[PDB]
């Protein structure tokens, strides 16, 4: 298009030949407004908000000041295909997607835009419908290309048309529901062209969900639950003391990634493996491709100078995924987990699904031609930080008991923090079975490797700090270092008291987690 | 204890002197009004049973077949039977404990827990006569009294009894109950083979009148009252030929429960959630259960071979609520059955509630979506695109709605009103079977009399709605017609303007969202 400028690379973008938008602006919301059930309405984020702001959305530069001092030569690096997959996307956050990239993208890295409609069923995205995308699109320049599957695939089948879509050395993926800060492309692609194996993610910032407005705010690792976790303060200090506080402008290495949004080299990224294409909807493919990929011969990067800001949701779904979906996932991912896989079988609820084993296996043997490395080795080098980096780190894995009173801790069917624990008669159950980190003391339900006994009687967050460091002595004891009082069970209620072996109320029974050494998938 | 076939765990209730514990009444009057009895007796002729013998024989209900089947019982887990009761009659509360110690082995026995809640009646009570306390001591050491402080309700009194059983199994039953032979045997072995499993026993019936034992549906489903509903005629059909009419010993699944009488292993029951304990006094619990238990990976069995007679007798908020909470387990189907219970706004402890969202997605427990197209797929409405219409049937000629006219219980007419766009103006159309039915009730069905009457799955029932926007009746090809606030059946010709109504279209959300409070 034409206009072409700081702040519009791509030119005035969605005016019609008359020169007036295409798009209908809404008026401001009302202001007889229920937030809570328009987070609802619009799926997550406030859409009666989204539709009255513009597509062409000016929004203010995160990146740290050092960051800006850089200078690129767009002439010497590769271009980019930038694909968005989306399902049911509202039509404001879409756009707005796609205009923050065509106005802060310069044209001359950026090949094309790929549009994945993942068979949604709105209106608007229909072939069968109103047609307003469609329609829309033309007042596009022809980089923006809409590709469609005829029905939902998922994340995972419809990332994968886009990058086989694709036409560039490199591919951005990014979210239907985002927005830009300057000069986000040029880091990685620079990143990316000096080692093809690099695979490079932008830092995420904000966009509210109710209030639509830019919040700010490298290194990730994972939960035993099989979810992205981010390095906390005590793994920040198992850090190497020069890599504590990166500076600004460095590329510093994640263990694991937050789930789309990175770019990376097409070629490598068929050979490091593209994406385990029985994933369905959504889930945890985000960690089967930061496993594998270590594993595999590549490197995970975050590019601190390069930021997009993103609609985390709140309050509601955008879509809807079947249950089992996000199980067999994990099973999936647990392939790449070798031993540790036992123990992130039990987190997540010792699940039996049909997992479709027989691809699974097929996987495995394309891991071992290609020679990927192991999980214990992942453990030891790229994510040494965890809690976990050896099976004997979590020594004991089972139910407590007080021989005394007959019982064992129970968390009440809630392991989520916030509530109490108390004292029933053992059944031998997931309610009933406790696990133990010795690398910082935390006795934990093992269905929730967040929630940490204190010596209150409930659980909470778990922090790695002396709130929630206890200690299992030889002769049986709860003992909590800070206060150097040991836990009793004295009339099926939970207290603290002066240590001592001769007391039988404090004396627990806690079985010894000796698992084996390669993990054996459940049937079907 | 004089040990033997008929009292398996001996002469029950006997003491030292050699004199029944018990006295029994004698034959109940001959001046006696049943209506009048029947209401001192809270729902079953009471001097009767006080008349009764606690070790009174019952006729065997299982079918021939099922007595020729053989258990080790050195093989089998033991079971802790938990009876919960709320201000039950001495004889019945008795004679079931009789009848269970009676027909249950000691070996597979380990426990029998009495769970009092909060009865206020002199013989249960810490500061009464001490009948109940006193009478137990003369029973096995096997059974146990526990109570709660104050009337928790059912899944209150339940839970205290599940937890406080301390074997691998435990086995729930009524108050007023009398057991047939080897009952609990087929339980234990289903459970055994297969932890996840939870089986019901089939339940005859003890008459509350005269006290007769009568026979007794394996599958049931449920309505979007949130009630449990025994297959139909028409819905067993749309059943696998294979399991249309499945043999007396075979195991048969069921989508939903009818009363809490089950067997359950403990560790599996509490983590399958066991029991939303935010769940007030009686209730739903029934439904929650079961669509809990099988979207997260249980089955819901049924064992014709263990039979159990059942005396069928003859707050108000805690309902509507424990309604609201099932609606998390329905997903977008909630938006249909919260219409069906009256669109409802009331204190479903919203905050609980989302720990079970969590709980829920936490447990990757499967759609509702899922339970209908798996586990009830013979439903009337598998998807909501089963309910096309939903809202005022309108003749916009004499510009009126449809109206149940304030009853919408089948067997009354249907009038002719003007529309207000309220409940009672409002319809809805099961095209499965060609039902058009008021919101408030799905078990009322149009005819073409004018009148509702009990929806049966016939053609007799089965409406069709044109493109024209007429409501033909397939059995005579005849059109609904509101000529002179009067409904008649005429020809159907669409250029009359009295027989063209208009229907709201159902296209209900993707998600249900719950409301306020
Ligand atoms: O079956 C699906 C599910 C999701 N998405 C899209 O994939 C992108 C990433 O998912 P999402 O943003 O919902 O994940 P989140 O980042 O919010 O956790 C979004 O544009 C979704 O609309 C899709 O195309 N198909
Ligand atoms: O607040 C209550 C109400 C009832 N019950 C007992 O729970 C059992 C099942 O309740 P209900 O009488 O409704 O059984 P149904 O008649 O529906 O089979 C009976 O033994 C009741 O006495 C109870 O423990 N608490
Ligand atoms: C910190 C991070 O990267 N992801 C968090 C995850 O750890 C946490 O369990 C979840 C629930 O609050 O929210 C998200
Ligand atoms: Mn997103
Ligand atoms: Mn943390
Ligand atoms: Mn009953
Ligand atoms: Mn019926």
């Amino acid at each position: 298009l034409e206009g072409a400028g700081p702040g519009r690379l791509h030119g005035r973008l969605g005016i019609k030949p008359d020169g007036q938008p295409g798009y209908t602006r809404a008026p401001s919301p009302p202001t007889d407004l229920s937030m809570p059930q328009a987070l609802a309405r619009g799926g997550g984020f406030n859409l009666y908000l989204s539709d009255h702001l513009e597509l062409d959305r000016t929004a203010p530069d995160a990146r740290h000041a050092s960051c800006r001092q850089l200078h690129y030569d767009l002439s010497t690096l590769p271009k980019a295909s930038v694909i968005i997959v989306f399902y049911n996307e509202p039509f404001s956050t879409l756009m707005r997607s796609v205009h923050s990239v065509l106005n802060g993208t310069p044209p001359q890295i950026l090949e094309e835009l790929i549009l994945v409609d993942d068979g949604s069923t709105l209106p608007y995205i229909r072939e069968d419908g109103n047609q307003q995308l469609v329609e829309y699109l033309k007042l596009l320049p022809a980089k923006v290309r809409l590709i469609r599957n005829e029905v939902r695939k998922g994340i995972v089948g419809a990332r994968m048309k886009g990058i086989r879509a694709s036409r560039a050395p490199i591919f951005a993926i990014l979210d239907s529901h985002i927005e830009v800060s300057p000069q986000w492309l040029e880091p990685l692609l620079l990143r990316i062209k000096e080692d093809s194996r690099r695979v490079v993610m932008p830092q995420i910032d904000g966009i509210d969900a109710e209030t639509f407005k830019h919040i700010a705010g490298c290194k990730l690792g994972f939960l035993w639950k099989l979810m992205e976790h981010s390095y906390e303060g005590h793994q920040t200090a198992r850090l190497p003391p020069e890599e504590r506080q990166p500076s600004p402008t460095d590329f510093q290495t994640s263990p694991a990634m937050a789930g789309g949004l990175f770019a990376a080299n097409k070629a490598f990224f068929f050979d490091v493996g593209a994406y385990d294409e029985d994933f369905q909807f959504w889930g945890t493919e985000n960690l089967e491709l930061s496993f594998r990929l270590w594993q595999c011969g590549g490197v995970l990067e975050c590019a601190p100078c390069s930021r997009v800001y993103h609609i985390f949701r709140k309050g509601g779904s955008g879509y809807s995924s079947p249950g089992d979906s996000i199980t067999i996932n994990k099973m999936r991912t647990m392939l790449w987990m070798d031993e540790y896989a036992d123990l992130a079988w039990r987190v997540i609820g010792k699940p039996r699904v049909n997992y479709r084993p027989e691809s699974l296996e097929k996987r495995r043997e394309w891991r071992k031609r290609k020679g990927c490395k192991s999980f214990r080795w992942f453990m030891e080098n790229v994510f040494p930080e965890g809690d976990v980096v050896t099976l004997d780190d979590v020594p004991y894995l089972g139910p407590l008991r007080n021989d005394k009173i007959g019982m064992c801790l129970d968390n009440m069917g809630w392991a989520s923090p916030g509530h109490a624990v108390g004292l029933e008669y053992c059944h031998g159950g997931d309610t009933q079975t406790f696990m133990f980190f010795r690398k910082v003391g935390h006795v934990m339900p093992v269905n929730d490797d967040e929630a940490c006994l204190q010596p209150s009687g409930r659980l909470d967050w778990c922090r790695g700090t002396a709130q929630f460091w206890w200690d299992f002595t030889s002769s049986g004891q709860l003992m909590f270092r800070e206060t150097k009082q040991c836990l009793s069970a004295f009339g099926r209620k939970l207290r603290m008291v002066e240590c001592d072996d001769t007391d039988p109320y404090q004396i627990w029974s806690w079985t010894a987690y000796n698992p084996p050494d390669t993990f054996t998938f459940p049937s079907v």
